[PDB]
Formats: structure tokens, C-alpha cells, sequence
């Protein structure tokens, strides 16, 4: 139920990420590790991480990242219509990954963490009440996914 005007707003934030989405894929990433260690133990590809610093020097990282959050930047361009692009990260992130619901909910909340962090007074409270509907609107769907595969 985003109206235009969200949309809008949600898209205009978005346009903050694209000006460099390898910058705020590995902030994201690191936040979400740091505040949440089960989610990296999740990435077979990078659970060799330990610290921060090793974590911010990873080149991988930061190309995951950007895969990660162009296919976001993809949905959210979809304004709700993502039936397609929502479809094959359900079945990967439910059956293959097994990333629970409850992560997607911590990774939302490193986007706003990220967002503040990196646009201080500049990330309005409109736009932060828009973006945590378009995430809220992307959990649902994807949670109904997983409900449907037994997850
Ligand atoms: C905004 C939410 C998310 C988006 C848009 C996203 C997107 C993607 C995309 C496009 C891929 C590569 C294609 C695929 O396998 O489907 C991927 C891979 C993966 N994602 Fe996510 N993801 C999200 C959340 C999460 C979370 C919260 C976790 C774990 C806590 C996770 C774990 C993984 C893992 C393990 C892979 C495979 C990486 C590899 O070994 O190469 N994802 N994700
Ligand atoms: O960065 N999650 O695939
Ligand atoms: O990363 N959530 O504050």
C-alpha cells in the first residue's frame, strides 16, 4: 500500500545508494555481520572474516555487495510490482542459503543503520517512514515464499 509519494521518496533515497553502491553494500554487510555474527556464519563465502578491518579490506566483500543490493535497487524500481525478480532470491535465500525471515528483518535494519550513518540530516523522516515500508512490503512477500516452502 506505498502511495506515489512514498515511492517516490523510497527511489530518491535509492538514488543516494547508486551514487556508490559498492560503499554502502560493504557498510551494510559489515554493520549486519558486527551486529548480528550468526548472519556471517551464513556465507561460507565469507565466515573467515574476523575482524572489521579485515572485513572492510575484502574486495569480495564489496563485490557481493554490489550484486546484493543492485538486485534490491531492482526490486524497489518495480514500485510493489516484483513478482519476477522477488521469485528466484525466495527459493535461493529460503532452500539453498537458509537465511531465516528474522535476518531479512536485521538486514533491513542495517540499511537504515547505513543510510543515517552515511547521509546524517540528510535521510528525512518522510523518506525513512517510505523506505521501512518498501522493505516491510519486500519481507512480506518474500515471507509468503518461504510460508509456502515449509520455511
Ligand atoms: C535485502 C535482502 C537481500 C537481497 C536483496 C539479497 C540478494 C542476494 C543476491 C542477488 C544473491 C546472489 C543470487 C542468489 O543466490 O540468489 C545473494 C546471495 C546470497 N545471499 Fe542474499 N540477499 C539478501 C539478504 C540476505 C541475508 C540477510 C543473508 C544472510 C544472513 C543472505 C545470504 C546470502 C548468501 C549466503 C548468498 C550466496 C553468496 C555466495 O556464496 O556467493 N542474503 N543474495
Ligand atoms: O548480501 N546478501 O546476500
Ligand atoms: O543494524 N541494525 O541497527
Amino acid at each position: 500500500v506505498l502511495s506515489e509519494g512514498e515511492w517516490q521518496l523510497v527511489l530518491h533515497v535509492w538514488a543516494k545508494v547508486e551514487a556508490d553502491v559498492a560503499g554502502h553494500g560493504q557498510d551494510i554487510l559489515i554493520r549486519l555481520f558486527k551486529s548480528h555474527p550468526e548472519t556471517l556464519e551464513k556465507f561460507d563465502r565469507f565466515k573467515h572474516l574476523k575482524t572489521e578491518a579485515e572485513m572492510k579490506a575484502s574486495e569480495d566483500l564489496k563485490k557481493h555487495g554490489v550484486t546484493a543490493l543492485t538486485a534490491l535497487g531492482a526490486i524497489l524500481k518495480k514500485k510493489g510490482h516484483h513478482e519476477a525478480e522477488l521469485k528466484p532470491l525466495a527459493q535461493s535465500h529460503a532452500t539453498k542459503h537458509k537465511i531465516p525471515i528474522k535476518y531479512l528483518e536485521f538486514y533491513s535494519e542495517a540499511i537504515i543503520h547505513v543510510l543515517h550513518s552515511r547521509h546524517p540530516g540528510d535521510f528525512g523522516a518522510d523518506a525513512q517512514g517510505a523506505m521501512n515500508k518498501a522493505l516491510e512490503l519486500f519481507r512480506k512477500d518474500i515471507a509468503a515464499k518461504y510460508k509456502e516452502l515449509g520455511y
